[PDB]
């Protein structure tokens, strides 16, 4: 259904050159003050294990927690630094393919 679409544009997100930040949730210990900046973490294999057990109800559940993963990354990145670039290009990508979808 929907799901397909999503499908998809996980599957490629997973394989991009610029996933390398978001294929693991961040590790608090490993990088301070995320836990107190960022409210709801995200990444792509929470996504994908969501989809997995089917927690996803709709398409736009599955963008909502995307847009999430990039609001997040620019919350807590510069624009410049190395995992804000790839945020960027991951952002970019995302907004791309889910246009040609719907
Ligand atoms: C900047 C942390 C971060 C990552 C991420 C995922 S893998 C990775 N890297 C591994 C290899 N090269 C070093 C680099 C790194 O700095 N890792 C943590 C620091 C330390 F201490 F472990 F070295 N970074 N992803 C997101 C979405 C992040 C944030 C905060 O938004
Ligand atoms: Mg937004």
């Amino acid at each position: 259904s929907d799901l397909t679409f999503c499908e998809i544009i996980l599957m490629e997100m997973e394989s991009h050159d610029a996933a390398w930040p978001f294929l693991e949730p961040v590790n608090p210990r490993l990088v301070s003050g995320y836990r107190r900046i960022i409210k709801n973490p995200m990444d792509f294999s929470t996504m994908r294990h969501r989809l997995s057990r089917g927690g996803y109800t709709s398409s736009e559940e599955f963008a909502a927690d995307a847009l999430l993963v990039f609001d997040n990354c620019q919350t807590f990145n510069e624009d410049d630094s190395e995992v804000g670039k790839a945020g960027h290009i991951m952002r970019r990508f995302f907004e791309s393919r889910w246009e040609e979808f719907y």
